[PDB]
């Protein structure tokens, strides 16, 4: 359903939701818009606030 991004990055700080229903398919919108906002970062899922960290 609702997932979320949790983006702290060095020069880019910020958070945004997707509609997916599979971890894998919001992993791969959550990639793609972190990678072409410049980020590559540690990923970390928080799977109990259904959350993908980017830590740059």
């Amino acid at each position: 359903m609702q997932y979320k991004l949790i983006l702290n990055g060095k020069t880019l700080k910020g958070e945004t939701t997707t509609e997916a229903v599979d971890a894998a398919t919001a992993e791969k919108v959550f990639k793609q818009y972190a990678n072409d906002n410049g980020v590559x970062g540690e990923w970390t899922y928080d799977d109990a606030t259904k959350t993908f960290t980017v830590t740059e």
